């Protein structure tokens, strides 16, 4: 995971250009994503626990674009783990979350993976 310093080195995308190249070919764009991180900014409108398998449960939070330059919307998993980072979250609120990007099947958009919420 990257740490405070490697993470105010990344640029900001916002939802809409992180989600570009997926709208053009989410094969293609998962391919080249593989493995790396992003810091994307938008607003949260969803916040939600839920049900693990295995004993676990985990949070899935939503992103919009920050000015509605998309209509699609970007998903976070957060683990049981960093519950924290999810409770500082709101819905309605602007925020900044760094996340790995997992291979995409099943879907157009990626769930970002092991995230860590910055602002």
């Amino acid at each position: 995971q990257p740490g405070d310093d490697a993470v105010a080195s990344m640029q900001t995308y916002s939802v809409a250009q992180f989600l570009q190249p997926f709208t053009l070919n989410p094969a293609k764009a998962s391919s080249d994503y593989l493995g790396k991180w992003v810091k994307v900014r938008g607003v949260i409108v969803d916040i939600r626990r839920k049900s693990g398998i295995a004993g676990s449960y985990y949070f899935i939070v939503t992103m919009r674009d920050e000015q509605n330059k998309t209509d699609k919307r970007l998903t976070f998993n957060f683990g049981s783990h960093n519950s924290a980072d999810v409770e500082a979250l709101s819905n309605g609120s602007v925020a900044t979350i760094v996340g790995q990007v997992h291979q995409v099947q099943d879907s157009t958009i990626p769930t970002l993976q092991n995230p860590k919420v910055v602002k």
